[PDB]
């Protein structure tokens, strides 16, 4: 799980494996050793910075520096580290004797699927459920949930071309009782970018027909990508739980590994793989082992592997260098004013934010972009026609900047 992650706490616990009793500076080593194996996976600062601290910690009052065995200390703290930023216990939304869920995220996270996977598996534990396919501008996305409900063996409520919210309330809260449904599934609208009049019209929605739990579906191979978009639902929805998709992909972890404490939702439900029985309910433990080795099972890649530039890069390689903290140094140069960090983690935000209002093939080249776009851009971000046309004009000289010193 999460190879690049894996292998580093590997090697890191396993150099102290049959040294015998260790010595502080061996420990204070150990310690920067699994530091730099999070930095690198691109977990979260507070998060990387409380996982060592809590590894230090709990490792001495274990009496690490004075036992024969410090190797199996070290991995009995690092699981634990591990299994907090995780979340620590293995929850689930809790049930009742109705149930109304949201099923909400971007065009290809995997959320028409997950709608009849989950569907799948509480039928698999009892309960009665009932997917409701929400898209009322996509005939086409409907259709696909249709195909799949008809396969995992539960019934689909197809809503029409322009139904109104409260149209819906009724047909629906109508079939699951006339039916005896206690689990409704309701998988909303999805597209490849963030626009408010649809956020507008899943806000509504949510309003409208009062939803119990709304889980929000990531693909977790989209890195950090992801808890922007996380960002931008709970601030526009109001998300109360997360699935992470596509799991099998990452080779960080990142993501995953800071979702509790960045975004503050629980992860509910984590896909491992692409059949039906892959989306199974999240437990901290058990990717906390199978990072440190213990019970995982290899992964078609994690097989493979033991035998010009882009908006989407340009704003990647800012969050790449806010990272690597202050250039003092470099700056030490240049009688430059010390601290440039006009860089404020909110500042790049907004940018973050930019970019995720922006059509897919408008990021392959904001040249195209005309001033209805910006306008339109502007608008679903939550910035002005000004910082988008400036944030686009620093990327073409970047990117102009970035060629010429190729040739």
């Amino acid at each position: 799980m999460f190879q690049q992650l894996s292998a580093r706490l590997q090697e890191a616990i396993g150099r102290l494996r049959g040294r015998g009793r260790i010595t502080e500076e061996d420990l204070k080593a150990t310690l920067r050793e699994i530091r730099r194996a999070l930095m690198d996976a691109d977990v979260n600062l507070e998060v990387t910075r409380d996982f060592v601290e809590r590894v230090r910690e709990e490792a001495l009052g274990k009496q690490v520096l004075e036992s024969l065995t410090p190797a199996e200390v070290i991995l009995a703290t690092v699981y634990e580290a591990l299994k907090e930023a995780l979340g620590g216990e293995a929850r689930l939304p809790v049930l009742k004797d109705r149930n109304l869920w949201f099923l909400v995220g971007l065009q290809g996270s995997g959320k028409t699927t997950t709608a009849a996977k989950l569907a799948l598996y509480y039928k698999g534990k009892g309960r009665r459920p009932l997917l409701v396919a929400a898209d009322t501008q996509r005939p086409a996305a409907r259709e696909q949930l249709r195909l799949l409900g008809e396969k995992v063996g539960v019934p689909v409520l197809e809503v029409m071309d322009g139904e109104s919210p409260e149209s819906i309330r009724r047909r629906v809260e109508e079939k699951a009782r006339l039916e005896a449904r206690d689990l409704i599934l309701v998988d909303t609208a999805g597209r490849l970018q963030i626009d408010e009049p649809l956020m507008g019209e899943l806000a509504r929605l949510k309003e409208v027909l009062g939803p119990d739990e709304v889980l929000l579906v990531l693909d977790a191979m989209t890195g950090q990508e992801a808890l922007s978009v996380a960002r931008a639902f709970d601030e526009k929805v109001g998300v109360t739980g997360l699935v992470l998709t596509k799991l099998d992909g990452d080779a960080r972890g990142g993501a995953a590994l800071s979702a509790r404490h960045v975004t503050g939702k629980p992860i509910y439900f984590a896909g491992v793989s692409e059949k039906p029985e892959g989306l199974e309910p999240f437990y901290p433990e058990r990717l906390a082992g199978r990072i440190l080795g213990m019970g995982d099972v290899a992964s078609l890649a994690e097989k493979v592997r033991a035998a010009e530039l882009s908006l989407e890069d340009f704003l990647k390689q800012m969050q790449n260098l806010k990272r690597l903290g202050p250039f003092s140094e470099i700056l030490g140069l240049l009688p430059g004013v010390p601290q440039g960090l006009k860089v404020d983690e909110k500042a790049i935000k907004r940018l973050e934010a930019i970019v995720l209002s922006m059509t897919p093939e408008e990021r392959k080249d904001p040249r195209i972009l005309n001033g209805s776009r910006r306008k339109r851009i502007a608008k679903g971000s939550g910035t002005s026609v000004q910082e988008v046309n400036r944030f686009i004009k620093a990327f073409e000289e970047m990117k102009a900047l970035m060629k010429s010193l190729e040739k």
